């Protein structure tokens, strides 16, 4: 299922991911693609940060879902 990432500077990165993905697996996707090491990534969806061991599954995220992207190192 195909997401959105958008940054602080209004980049807006289209990240294709498994539902079983864990948030740390999907930090390393947005790495391949952007290069942005996963250790200075926030992910935040649902008016939370995403904690790296659950899965995209565990916050029901869905095809076409946002999630917002904050520097954090
Ligand atoms: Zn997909
Ligand atoms: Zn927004």
């Amino acid at each position: 299922m195909l997401i959105k990432v958008k940054t602080l500077t209004g980049k807006e990165i289209e990240i294709d991911i498994e539902p079983t993905d864990t948030i740390d697996r999907i930090k390393e996707r947005v790495e391949e693609k952007e290069g942005i090491p996963p250790v200075q990534q926030r992910l935040i969806y649902a008016g939370k940060q995403l904690a790296d061991d659950k899965t995209a599954k565990d916050y029901n995220i869905e095809g076409g879902s946002v999630l917002h992207l904050v520097l954090a190192l």
